């Protein structure tokens, strides 16, 4: 079950990003993003994935401000986690 404040599908920016909170169900191969093939691309790997914000598979994204995303997800910001 998700969070009361998970990005949904309606959102009109996870619209826009193609966000999937279930990677596996996401088009990460289209979009081809550039640091990882894109097979292995979720939020876990990604730059904007907030580690210290909300609880378990459900964390920040700094691009979805208020709201959490799974761990597990992926969206075509999707940009490697570096530092
Ligand atoms: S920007 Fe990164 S952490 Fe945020 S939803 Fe997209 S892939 Fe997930």
């Amino acid at each position: 079950a998700a969070p009361a404040n998970a990005v949904t599908a309606d959102d009109p920016t996870a619209i826009a990003l193609k966000y999937n909170q279930d990677a596996t169900k996401s088009e990460r191969v289209a979009a081809a993003r550039p640091g990882l093939p894109p097979e292995e691309q979720h939020c876990a790997n990604c730059q904007f994935m907030q580690a210290n914000v909300g609880e378990g598979d459900w964390k920040g994204c700094q691009l979805f401000p208020g709201k959490l995303i799974n761990v597990n997800g992926w969206c075509a910001s999707w940009t490697l986690k570096a530092g």
